[PDB]
């Protein structure tokens, strides 16, 4: 865990994780004894599900292997379904109300999530053409996990986000924009989220964040602009909250993430 003090995120420790004993070197999405609840982020799809490939089918993969070592049906096609419908309908609402934390109780009908909620920081397809960065982009979610679900069955890692970042292909402009309104929400979220009542009881105090957009939304877009829109994206997130959590960067080969805010260091 490479810690690094940042003078632009006035005076912020940040976490840079190095390779792992993977083939991929990729950081678990959680620790199987953490000291923090650490909110691992999902580089979610257009289609609000969670399932497919990517980091995003890590979190399916762990959620269905923690149900059925605890005996629960659950299989891929019902968490893609079940979650859809969820983060669909939190989305309506959080563009309702911009900047707002909106909430619904999926615990009540739900085997995965005990508690959801949503945060738009912008809204959707307004400071930027949907066209080129793709739909729903800067949505960002927030579940809790019913405890039969929780990765390694420990009380901590039992928060998820989950987020959509802009396709590669959009324009600078559009791209740094949906990349900072990503990044607000996500802070925005976990932000307004420790303000409320289960906020106080189960506060996150980290945050574990893939390079957002690349991946498969790279495209023909390069890792270093990719690493500035990043950079640039936590400094304004860290300026409109002044967040207490602590920022966690997982590993991928190229190491952007960290050369991105080196050079806005
Ligand atoms: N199993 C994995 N575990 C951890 N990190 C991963 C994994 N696979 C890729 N990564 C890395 O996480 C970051 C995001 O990975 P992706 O999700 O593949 O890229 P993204 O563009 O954000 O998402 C595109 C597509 O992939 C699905 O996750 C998702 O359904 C979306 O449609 C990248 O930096 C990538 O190196």
């Amino acid at each position: 865990p490479l810690t690094l003090r940042f003078t632009c995120l006035g005076d912020r420790n940040v976490i840079f994780f190095g390779p792992s004993g993977r083939q991929d070197g990729f950081t678990p999405l959680y620790d199987p004894s953490p000291s923090k609840r650490v909110a691992t982020v999902d580089a979610g799809t257009y289609g609000l599900f969670i399932g497919g490939v990517g980091m995003n089918g890590e979190f399916a993969d762990t959620i269905i292997e923690e149900a059925r070592r605890n005996r629960i049906p659950l299989t891929a096609t019902e968490l893609s379904a079940e979650s859809q419908e969820i983060q669909e309908r939190l989305l309506h609402d959080a563009e309702r109300q911009p900047g707002t934390l909106v909430e619904i109780d999926s615990g009540r009908f739900s085997r995965v999530f005990a508690r959801s909620f949503a945060y738009v920081a912008i809204v959707p397809n307004t400071v930027w053409d949907e066209s080129e960065t793709g739909k729903n982009v800067g949505a960002t979610f927030l579940h809790i996990l019913k405890p039969e679900v929780t990765p390694h069955g420990n009380e901590m890692n039992d928060v998820m986000l989950y987020t959509v970042a802009p396709f590669g292909n959009a324009s600078d402009s559009a791209y740094n924009m949906a990349y900072k309104a990503t990044m607000l929400g996500i802070v925005g979220a976990v932000s307004e989220y420790n303000k409320t009542p289960w906020g106080e009881v189960k506060p996150v105090e980290a945050i574990r964040l893939p390079l957002l957009g690349a991946g498969h939304f790279r495209g023909r877009r390069g890792l270093h602009s990719i690493g500035r829109a990043n950079a640039v994206a936590v400094e304004a997130a860290i300026t409109r909250f002044d967040p207490r959590v602590e920022l966690q960067f997982m590993y991928e080969p190229s190491d952007t993430a960290l050369r991105g805010l080196m050079e806005s260091e």
